[PDB]
């Protein structure tokens, strides 16, 4: 029936045609360290996050989600500014980035139990003093290993999605760990229906997908835009695999984004014009200036699209 | 002649008596995340640091150096809160705990000199817009070795000492890498005579110290009443070892300190009793009221402990 967002309660079928991934804030945990140089400009961040939000409405896009890890500046209150200004539909994550503070607490013992605690507080009661609660868990692995650190999340997220029934959203590292992701969720009693499993397009062997679609979990292909940097594919890659998958019928788990950053906390800085071509394309228009042309030219039907940003988001918080 | 403090230049003359090494707040990075279950009381905070201020000036302490690290909670306004109320003199540190965010800035070939540029920052312009300079660069490296993230922070390091002067204070893990780090800092033209080397009471064979000492560096015994966990040995360990090189005449490189932390930050936390017990001596008075007492019962002269409280912290900082 109903999602949590940044403005409270919303039905889900108003959520509409969604983004299921992008990122209005961010910056690399450790971002806080370096304040003197790297200080928040609150008036011009909301500027272009208010921007972005708009661009993304002229596409007819009407919710976003927006996972930004917990210590990853994850502002409720500033994304909340954000869809006042805007009217956009804004959900937010609870969940870390993929020691020492949690490591510092399974010495205590109670470092599991601290995090499905914490989940469940932002869940259904709220982050901090915001009045805000998260509707998605957001989880993250290693290149090539769901390290014990990052099981106790897994653990915790899979016992608060049985009480909440919240949707659970993954990032992969470098194309390695879906299967696996879906199949720890799913011995703990996740519902493959409420779980996404993000970075799907960091993985060329369309093969690897079907493995984890089996498990009846959603895939993302989320990184469109970003190339050359990470071990990344090219968006022509990325299509090639969509394409496959399409053409397999899989369309009913498969959901798109760019997993931009639309404010960089901490340091600015500025690609080399090495990685500065490649990445041109990372913003918020481009899958529907430049992704979603070419799949129709492919012969992709707007009834499939639809399924994907209307109907997927509808039927993952539903 | 002079040292920044929290309330701004100080001479070095009248720093008097002075621990080596205390934090106020502190917080295991990755606190931040846990804002919801951990967020941070302001005024109850003021109230127990004040408290802790009050109880080292009981003892003749006017002089604090509070080494923690930029992404571990340190806030220079609250410590000139502290000192403003109390007339303690507290000195604070710019440098990081022991990625991804410096690691991501590696990848743009920048981090060292960004690294650099925030320690000439906080310790000739200001941290923040607080209007506060650190007094010291705060270093530390790993178990068993100094990694390449590490030795970033460790070149910047000396590198900003050439420029400034500052002191350098380093934390070593579990006894290790004493020599090694004052060896790699000399390499890079740092200064013995304004450097510390911390938590060398976490190696109990007097040997290695010598080998630190050798170096012309100062030492630090800075973890008294921390027993019983992480490796650490027992004060008693700590006092044979000490009294070894006491003996041995290097009491012009030695520094004691407790390396407390009066109000943690993040999720409030109670010690299970094995190891509550073995911590009980973990506060701003134990070094007056139960180590130095054995000392002099040990036949440590008046002469000594000066040279380490008052003269030592003098000619470290002149
Ligand atoms: C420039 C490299 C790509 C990149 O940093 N993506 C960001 C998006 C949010 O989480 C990520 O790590
Ligand atoms: C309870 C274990 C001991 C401990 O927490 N020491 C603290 C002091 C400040 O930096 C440390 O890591
Ligand atoms: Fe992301
Ligand atoms: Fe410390
Ligand atoms: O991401
Ligand atoms: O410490
Ligand atoms: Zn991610
Ligand atoms: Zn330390």
């Amino acid at each position: 029936e109903m999602v949590e967002t940044v403005c409270g309660p919303v039905p889900v079928e108003q959520l509409g045609k969604t983004l299921i991934h992008e990122h209005f804030l961010f910056g690399y945990p450790g971002f806080q360290g370096d304040v003197t140089r790297g200080t928040f400009r609150e008036d011009e961040s909301l500027r272009v996050a208010v921007e972005a939000a708009e661009k993304m409405k002229r596409h007819g896009i009407q919710t976003v989600v927006d996972p930004t890890p917990n210590d990853c500046g994850r502002n409720p209150a500033f994304l909340r500014r954000v869809a006042e200004e805007t009217g956009l539909n804004i959900i937010c994550a609870t969940g870390y980035y993929y020691p020492p503070y949690f490591q510092f607490r399974r010495l205590l013992g109670t470092a599991e139990d601290d995090i499905y605690d914490m989940f469940m507080a932002e869940l259904t009661e709220g982050i901090a003093d915001t009045g805000i609660k998260a509707g998605v868990i957001k989880l993250a692995s290693s290149k090539g290993r769901i390290t014990e650190y990052e099981k106790m999340f897994f653990r915790a997220a899979a016992r608060a999605q049985k009480e909440t029934g919240a949707v659970i959203i993954t990032h992969t590292q470098e194309g390695t760990m879906g299967p696996e992701q879906a199949a720890y969720l799913l011995e703990h009693g996740a519902d493959p229906k409420k779980i996404v499993i993000g970075h799907m397009c960091g993985n060329t062997d369309p093969d690897y997908h079907r493995k984890t679609l089996a498990y009846g979990v959603y895939i993302a292909f989320d990184c469109f835009g970003i190339q050359g940097m990470v071990g990344a594919p090219t968006d022509e890659e990325r299509v090639r695999t969509l394409l496959a998958l399409l053409r397999d019928g899989y369309e009913k788990q498969i959901m798109l984004s760019h997993n931009t950053v639309n404010v960089w906390l901490g340091r600015p800085f500025t690609l080399p014009e090495p990685f500065a071509e490649m990445m041109k394309n990372w913003h918020v228009e481009h899958l529907f200036v430049n992704i979603i042309p070419a799949l129709k030219n492919e012969g992709i039907r707007d009834e499939v699209l639809e399924q994907m940003f209307i109907g997927n988001p509808a039927a993952l918080f539903s």
